[PDB]
């Protein structure tokens, strides 16, 4: 079950990957989650067929497939790694790591996110080993332990490549650089000085090749320094260039550790920005390289200068009440009331790990959200809907230049699935209701849907083989966000958890 | 509108085109959807409308549809009612089963359930006849057939004039009350160790046909079980070549050409002109037969797949086995065709009634059978090896033969590398659907056999495709999983592997873009 | 992995089996456990070599192998049934019953004891099914349930053939006759009228073809009728011809259910019989067909008329104090003191399931025993040694004509292993100390020993292939009797439990 | 009497005949017991004295014996002291291991431990050097070598002039302090991904020999690890044919006949007359070599098993590989001999020093190696098949070649059907002991190769036979279990199976009737 090859992936390649491939977690290193491919447009997306599906191992499916040179690399729950013909669905090889039993939590935990570099596939194992497999055969190139004990420190977002260095987080409590050839540790940074869900940068890590900076976030666990903090570090040495705390007094497990994206924007924040918390009145206006996105579950969209971390603006998305205000320098003041009384949002967020996408060409950011609040208390659960809100699942389209909401669309069932932007002005998203849906980037209108065997829980991607654009997504398991459907009073949501699979769609052509 | 109607004999005898309420859509077992929205011209446009995850284990199931609901048997006797257009679960019955590997292993899959009144009927894994309320999945009646172990069911129960009837897999066939389940009769086989296959009720002649002493076909009355006629289709069987497979009752101008491919024997007398007929291939051997549906008079017989278990066939019903194929002492390469999974097996054939074309899923496959003395002592102990291989001039396993039932002549035959081992579905738009061991779900032209469209399921495409209608839209549905005996046939492919994924169990439903 | 054959076993064959075969549990149907083979004698037994061994499944090994026509039939723990070339140790076939989990209790419970009849091997499964396999292929001929529920009623001694009928006990609470071709039940007898270890005839059942009577015992659970009772029934109908209670007021779980043997003897009981409890003074003297042996753990040796159950004599073996006296008709009076105070023997007996043997030619009975008592209370356990007794393991040789002890030999380590008599005047026995030993029937002297990988826990047998006499025994697991070694103050006993195997020995020749 | 003596270098260099205190009985690794009580005349009388159950897993172990005690490594690093004459357990150390399948899989078996002072030494599965007290099994020292995962040990540590030394399986060889375990040196290989095999210390020349850049033999000083000489025995290796196998140091009148079977090359210059020598077959390939023990000057080289990985061999140490055997594109049947388990592997050879006869366990075995294009796209993906088969004219796998080390000529060669894959033991009574994949434990005549006696173990007879003495009685001991890679070779046997039982793990000890 082997291939040889080529086309060995350099740092230059990761910095300018082929339009038709998906070789970083967000396809480009600055993230975005945007396929520049254009065959599938709004006019024809309603014709999309299933080309092929393949069954995956049971467990939570949160995976972003990678495609290189016509090969799909697919991490299954339980550290089963597969390489599949990305046009036909024929298995090439499969590598099963021997585990087993009880570490950090119908089978496994997500190994969602892998990296390609040189001729290796890299992932962090359920027991915290950095592991490199050969692309051609699935054979182990190296297996190195990052922990000591053993322990119960894990990792779910996975490693990324940053200028030859392999960088990875945790779920002790640090981010670490590693040698791409040996896997030996080059540096580690902890988050918190020396004197409640997941803890310690298990979110997505973003490398910008232009400024040569790696960006990661910490979680909670004075302001409680440096909890829930965004860090911009150099990749070879881990040195810290700039930081900023996005949520100080966190009593709600809001985990400011999700993907932030680096891009060029005309910085032109509007005072009519919805959910506006604060615009720095001393910041320049005009073209600028920027770090922007929603880092925390609480839903605040921020923009910083990428390089200096100069604060630009901050703004609400989902209704929330943990944050009383943010000043002119982006210092957050938490609502001490919550730390009468309806806490919004939840510990499953307005947002959570399911990633936002950015269309770089129009500068629209698309974030999958959930309208949900806590509660003092079909059958019963801890959550409830925010005031005057009908539906739970939501996607918000926001202009990263002005901060103005372009549109905002909802459906009853919880979302809790990533979105994928494409060059054809169409946006894909799954969801807790098993639906895989195509929306218009222009309007938010649904142009196409299918329905998967399970919750449409994983990251949609897009790639090309022989001129055909493909769109793929997995795949299933039990989703924390399907439990959000308890707040729905008018309908049960059929969140089937068994039947895991990856699915690949295409124009009939 | 949304009225959820009772199912009567009569609805069973005359189904609306949009429904699939008998195992084979009609009681006569054609497996033909008369719907036409999907044609040879547009089938290429088919989209996935919805899928839904099923329980793990092997999927050999034929869903039933009635008034917008899909009723679907999952392995482990989990029964589901699913909204047929959207995939919304309506209800799910999980029957408390004692323990797996206490029951018959061959009873893991459930192929068929029956609909009657407002109940769904299945025979459990622990050999009970169970009736669930269509509205809710709550138990209406649970009735023990007897278990003194490892006796279950495979192909499902049917309705025959207000009477529930099922086989078993190990001998039994029984008739039951449709409101109570009480046993009304019992016919004994002593294959005689199982009437496990599909049972076919003709509401015209009031005759029930099942397959078995040593492979005989039986025509019994549904009220009493009284044997009206019978016929032995493979006598000295030395290869588990059961003849319990679905036979079809149809009217057809019987004018059998003497040019039948694989012609074994027609007849002197005979008749011609027709004739309500039982026909099809009942054995694993792949021999196609024809009888008078009410007398069981022999009409004609032909070969489909290559075989050599049958020497000749006299003009009256026969059979005389080829002795060259029987392993009797010793140490020599025996070539036996086909295999224990045949060229043909449970995966059902379809017949298009309008065209008179019979569509049979096959496998080009043989084995070398050698028994070799281990040279132990004290004892003459032997090892016996069955290596599977392709027949004389075949590149490909897995095939569909379309055959005219009037002439007995072959319309077309198409192959592909991977084992098929999957049922076929005929629709009124001139398209034929078939699964396969390679995960692919394909639409074929009924005219030419050409592949017009395919998609690939997450698992082996192992269950029966059906078609139905909701609000004027035609859907095509199929499941969906597990490990298949058919997958093993691919070992005969030299070098190339076929990705027969077992995990990922699901039912899928396709339709034209609306 | 198959054979065909022949030599189909009739009732006539079971009644007069070949000297060189072992086709009933005790080789002949009347039990005895005696190989009429003569090659191995006292003069040459010291030369015995290992010919072959084969590994068995883990779990308790209590098995009596069967040999027919050069084939060994061997029941492994967990209902794994093997047929092995009995001269070479080559596996022919193996049948694994699919079980699993928790029923009546390093893997399985003993399926010790199987029967051969016609061309089938019969056993009762761990979940109480009567199961018939073809001798040639290991294929299931029939599998029928004897219970209803399911339950927790099991069986460990196994079925026997009695004139075409298959008879079997339990561990609800009855003995049952079954059809040899279909396995359907023909009759069942319960033990106890309608108004604490194992309960309900899980001991060995004895069929006499001469009187056509089946003999079985009940366990405990007024005299408490009919507890701990010996029953003589007809095989086709189960009808009860005679009975006798061997231990009425049982508060010690003494289980009068072990093998009793049917033989012709010159009835000539001596008043100088050791441990003498009672001789019926009204019973005839002279040649007579008799039922004799030790049915209960408490060690009393009885003799009855086989046919009428007329009581002949009763006599102690191991020291005991549960029984105050037995009258002239064999009615037992229990010592109400125990029901100050050292209760002898134990619940693991003087005797337990490990079987006695009888040499029919000299009329000596050989019983493996254990000198052990309870206690009011190396490390610690519930047991202790009886007054003035040094060693735990013991074998007693008793004349069944006079009741007089011929000899009695002991060793420190607990015995708890069956004995096998042979025609060459040598007696085999294993033990809790891993030793497999050959004793002189004349003297009790040890003439030969080897040492097995594990406790020598199973029944030794003997058979012939091509003129060579073979002696075989298994095999291991955790033995209840190895726990008896706690009462040893001067030495630990190395009772290795892992390494299960059957072993076959022979003269070098 | 019962004095339990300390082991010094010197006792190690000059073992009493009755003891087995170095992996191969003597430091020079002959695996020869000089005891004579057991002879070719009476070995047929051998009785089982005692056995004892071992932990499950694969048994490749060589027990050590000293002053009446057997020290025995069980899989899972359970270490036992057993009374050597009776089988009474004395003590058992169970090391708390983190979790299986976190450690190197190839480290499951432990072949060797070392004795020194009053401690037993082993390298753990988790790559620690551990010293246990001979008296008790209590831990004296536990020292971590480094683990950054899946690095363990296989063949055991040795003593070399007060220095503990071991390889690994993935590169490392290291020297340690005998009282503390502290690392005293480290030699790096970058097979170079493992010096996993047996390591041979010569106390005469003070030289340690292990097998590896690309398969070279190394002679290092025990104090410092300083490489004194080296030699590459298989350069362009394309078949995992490691050369880490035991080589032997012996004095031998070097007069190599030019009639050596499988003669590759002798020499012009050379010397003759002898010479303390390193010799034996170091590769899986089965090529027998000879060097000066102190210079590593090349002397001669021959073939044992059939092979074609080696083309030719120049008169100076060579090697030049046959290119016909390297799989380079495509679609053709490659015949490569031997296999990845060779004709030779870890199972050790024995040398009788008095007779100068070298006794090597082999396997007549080859494979057909074909790579076939799957015709995927996009990608050129291949399947690669290794079917195992017998060599040109062989009926039998599994063999012992006895070869004279002075002449290089073959004394005898005997075979049997089943794979061997088991070490050999030479004794001073002129008998050779060998296990096997067929469970049989056999004594051979060193004179003729004839089988003089056998018994059958409960499992594959997979570990090394040794011999020792207690109170004047000679014992022969061997274990004892698990699943063997060698068992797979039997697939090349057509029809006949060999009963390679994996469960039943044990050590057995035999002796003459007393
Ligand atoms: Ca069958
Ligand atoms: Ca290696």
């Amino acid at each position: 079950y082997f291939q040889s090859a080529q086309t060995a992936i350099t740092d230059e390649m990761l910095a300018n990957p082929p339009a038709g491939e998906w070789i970083s977690y967000g396809q480009n290193q600055e993230n975005y989650r945007h396929s520049p491919l254009t065959q599938i447009t709004t006019e024809n997306v309603g014709q999309l067929q299933l080309v092929w599906a393949r069954g995956m191992q049971p467990g939570k499916v949160q995976v972003t497939p990678l495609i290189h040179d016509g090969v799909m690399y697919l991490a299954n729950p339980g550290d089963v790694i597969q390489a599949i013909d990305a046009k036909t669905g024929d298995l090439i090889w499969e590598h099963r790591r021997q585990l087993p039993n009880i570490a950090t939590l119908s089978f496994g935990e997500p190994t969602r996110g892998m990296a390609l570099y040189g001729t290796n596939v890299y992932f962090v194992s359920w027991d915290n080993h950095l592991v490199a497999l050969d692309m051609g055969t699935g054979q182990v190139v190296f297996d190195v332990d990052r922990g000591q004990g053993d322990e119960r420190v894990s990792n779910s977002s996975g490693p990324i490549v940053a200028n030859g260095t392999i960088v990875a987080g945790s779920t002790g409590c640090f981010v670490s650089g590693h040698d791409s050839a040996t896997g030996e540790e080059l540096w580690r940074n902890y988050f918190i000085p020396r004197a409640r869900w997941m803890t310690g940068a298990w979110g997505q890590i973003t490398y910008d090749p232009v400024t040569n900076l790696v960006h990661y976030g910490s979680t909670a666990v004075g302001t409680l320094y440096g909890t829930n903090t965004r860090f911009a570090v150099r990749p070879d040495t881990g040195e810290i260039v700039w930081r900023h705390q996005t949520l100080p007094r966190d009593n709600w497990d809001q985990e400011c550790t999700f993907e932030m994206m680096v891009t060029n924007v005309d910085v032109q924040p509007s005072t009519e920005m919805e959910g506006l918390q604060s615009i720095n009145p001393n910041a320049a206006t005009g073209e600028r390289r920027v770090l922007t996105g929603v880092p925390c579950k609480t839903g605040t969209m921020w923009q910083f200068d990428a390089e200096t971390g100069e604060f630009l603006w901050a703004r609400d998305t989902n209704y929330q009440n943990m944050i009383e205000s943010i000043d002119e320098n982006g210092i957050v003041t938490v609502n001490e009331d919550a730390i009468e009384y309806d806490v919004c949002p939840t510990f499953l967020g307005g947002r959570d790990w399911p990633s936002a996408a950015l269309n770089p060409d129009s500068g629209i950011y698309f974030i999958p959200l959930n309208n949900v609040c806590y509660d003092m208390m079909n059958t019963s659960n801890v959550t409830k809907l925010p005031p005057g809100k009908d539906m739970i699942g939501r996607i918000d389209a926001i202009d990263i230049s002005t901060g103005r909401t372009l549109w905002s669309v909802e459906r009853a069932a919880a979302n809790y699935s990533p979105v994928l932007s494409t060059g054809g002005g169409v946006l894909f998203n799954g969801g807790t209701d098993r639906y895989f849906r195509a929306l218009s980037q222009e309007t938010g209108e649904t142009l196409w849907q299918t329905r998967l065997a399970t919750v449409a829980s994983g990251q949609a991607i897009s790639y090309e083989v022989d001129g055909m654009q493909y769109v793929a997504i997995a795949g299933g398991g039990v989703s924390y966000g399907s439990g959000l459907n308890s707040a729905l009073a008018g309908e049960r949501v059929d969140s089937t958890a068994i039947g895991n699979a990856v699915y690949v769609f295409a124009l009939p052509q």
